[PDB]
């Protein structure tokens, strides 16, 4: 059964609600952004509206065999209505095809939905600054002061530097990039961009980032992994055993691998800036854990709240226990006192 944060009072609309079965009451299902825990449940057999992004509905088309009869992608930027209700797709700042969703309910109530995101200055000059928000549904991941990641922008210059002096100093040296999910595409984009590569990747994931609307995307990618200095691989074999493993397949070509595991916030944030960030090595592989967070830290999330000013917060994130819902909610009183709202 669909829980209430799904829902969208005064509609018949759902958000990211495609495991539950067919909701009753349920007229168009809106799907924010293409990650499994949003998404879990849809498939070619789904027959009910399905309303997202042109990206979104790229991958659901293609990766998921939803037909297409069912899909209605919407631009950003524009006020369309659906089902008799006026709605706005808005960039969120997380993967590629994310979107927030603005909702301007029948009886004059308005909702912000903000799907993932990772909240921006930038936001604050969007549709979003010419009118008042009343209920807020808001991606909570961290929502706590302990965490703390540098901008995306400082990641990757860590990430250009250290590949580029690496291979610089070793022309037979390999550089490989985990990944799971769609975003975080920049990582493996501007690594190979200062290398002079395409990034070689399998057939599966090859046909996933040709979904995403990137420019040029045919100069900067290859299934042909003989061809290329930058491999993709799962970030389940980004371990010594599985680098060791890939390293054999590449017919002598390579004595050394350099990797990356983008994660999100891990606990060495909390003592060591990005410049002082340093590998693990065993023998002629090394691995790094680079912070690139596609969520807001804390201090970006806040920022948007006081500017925002709503009237009333559900968070998304972090529900199921007592303890981090009181957490949350001390943090959201706080934020209303110090800014006055
Ligand atoms: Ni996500």
């Amino acid at each position: 059964t669909c829980p209430f944060y799904k829902k969208i009072p005064g509609t018949g609309f759902t958000v990211d609600a495609f495991q539950y079965g067919v909701v009753e009451g349920c007229t168009a299902y809106f799907l924010t952004h293409f990650h499994s825990d949003h998404y879990a449940g849809l498939s070619k057999h789904f027959t009910f509206p399905v309303y997202c992004s042109e990206i979104t509905g790229n991958l659901l088309k293609n990766k998921l065999h939803v037909q297409e009869q069912y899909i209605h992608p919407l631009p950003l930027d524009t006020e369309c209505i659906v089902n008799g209700v006026k709605v706005v797709l808005l960039d969120a700042n997380h993967c590629p095809g994310a979107v927030m969703i603005l909702f301007y309910l029948p009886n004059g109530t308005v909702i912000l939905h903000t799907g993932d995101f990772r909240a921006d200055p930038s936001m604050e000059r969007s549709l979003l600054a010419d009118q008042k928000v009343h209920m807020l549904y808001l991606d909570t991941t961290y929502c706590s002061p302990e965490y703390t990641f540098p901008s995306q922008q400082e990641v990757i210059r860590f990430a250009i530097n250290t590949a580029f002096e690496a291979v610089t100093l070793n022309p037979h040296a390999l550089v490989v990039c985990g990944t799971y999910s769609i975003g975080k595409e920049k990582v493996f984009l501007a690594i190979a961009d200062v290398l002079g590569s395409k990034v070689g990747m399998s057939q599966e994931k090859y046909k996933t980032l040709q979904c995403l609307n990137i420019p040029e995307i045919n100069s900067l990618i290859t299934t042909d992994m003989c061809s290329s200095l930058v491999h993709l691989l799962p970030m389940m074999q980004i371990n010594f055993k599985g680098l060791q493993s890939h390293l054999k397949k590449c017919g002598g070509k390579y004595n050394q691998i350099l990797a990356f595991r983008p994660t999100g916030w891990t606990h060495s944030n909390k003592f060591t800036r990005i410049a002082d960030v340093i590998p693990q090595t065993k023998g002629n592989i090394s691995i790094y854990g680079i912070p690139y967070s596609e969520h807001s830290s804390y201090l970006e999330m806040k920022r948007f709240v006081q500017w925002l000013k709503p009237q009333k917060i559900i968070p998304t994130v972090n529900v199921g226990t007592w303890k981090s819902r009181s957490t949350m909610e001390k943090y959201f009183r706080e934020w209303k006192l110090e800014a006055g709202y």
